[PDB]
């Protein structure tokens, strides 16, 4: 019951996703691993301990390495996983940039708006991709040979990013709905620096219309009543989480630099 432009739209997005989402993380390589003013620190300590994960690496030979992080004892140990996480986020950002560049609607925008939109949405599309490898039964992001497992329950869901992943996983979305969510986030007309506000706004509306129609054509079950509105509410929450985590990043970076060059570029850090 989709129009022809709507089916072409979904096919282009799925094509871009298929070409640029390394779902086995097979090409994530050469990453770092953990080794073998007072008010600023207290806030950063709170920022860092709100997510605690252990790390598992399954080798191509059947061997397994497992890393359990240190407890916060008031020193530099709270930073032990930052170089690794920076490498992982950098790898994901590259895939997200590649995703956007393949989409015709994005390619046709002026280069300055392309940059503004990626700066605005890269984090959000990364999280949307991460949700598809989230195992809500085990609290684990399954990234091919790497796993990130939440350290232990109802208390963990107080953390907005974690509540987001659990609530979104429960909607049991299709691949097509995830990639439409990515497009709606990417084409947000109100990111800092966008110039072609009206063009971007019209594109976003068409992706939202396509998503609403996809759900109506393919999900008649009473469990999916209001599904379109639930997804849109999650996207608004994701934007909120993005703003929160951007500020966390800049606070951590202020007293303990760790952002890679690509992260600096996307977050506006000039190197001076
Ligand atoms: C998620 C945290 C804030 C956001 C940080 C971030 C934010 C953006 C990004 O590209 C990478 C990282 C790595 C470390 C993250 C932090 C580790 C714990 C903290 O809450
Ligand atoms: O791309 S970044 O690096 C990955 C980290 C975060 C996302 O930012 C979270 Cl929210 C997710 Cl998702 C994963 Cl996976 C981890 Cl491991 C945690 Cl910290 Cl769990």
């Amino acid at each position: 019951g989709l129009t022809e432009e709507q089916r072409m739209m979904i096919r282009e997005l799925m094509d871009a996703q298929m070409k640029t989402f390394d779902t086995t993380f097979s090409h994530f390589k050469n990453f770092r691993l953990p080794g073998v003013e007072a008010a600023k620190w207290s806030q950063v300590r709170k920022d860092l301990c709100s997510l605690k994960v252990s790390l598992q690496l399954r080798g191509e030979d059947g061997s397994v390495w497992n890393y359990k992080p240190p407890a916060d004892s008031g020193g530099k140990e709270i930073f032990s996983l930052l170089p690794h996480m920076a490498d992982m986020s950098t790898y994901m950002f590259k895939g997200i940039i590649s995703f956007a560049k393949v989409i015709s609607y994005f390619r046709d925008l002026p280069i300055e708006d392309q940059i503004s939109l990626l700066k605005g949405a890269a984090f959000e599309l990364c999280q949307l991709r991460f949700n598809t490898v989230f195992n809500a039964e085990t609290g684990t992001w399954e990234c091919g040979r790497l796993s990130y497992c939440l350290e232990d329950f109802q208390q963990l869901l107080l953390e907005p990013m974690l509540k987001f992943h659990y609530m979104l996983k429960k909607l049991q979305l299709h691949e097509e709905e995830y990639v439409l969510m990515q497009a709606i986030s990417l084409f947000s007309p109100d990111r800092p620096g966008v110039l072609q506000h009206r063009v971007v706004d019209q594109l976003q509306e068409q992706f939202a219309i396509t998503l609403k129609s996809y759900i109506e054509c393919n999900r008649p079950q009473p469990a999916h009543r209001f599904l379109f509105l639930k997804i849109m509410a999650m996207l608004t929450e994701l934007r909120s989480i993005n703003a929160q985590h951007t500020q966390r990043l800049l606070r951590i970076q202020d007293i303990h630099p760790f952002a890679t060059p690509l992260m600096q570029e996307l977050f506006g850090i000039t190197g001076s």
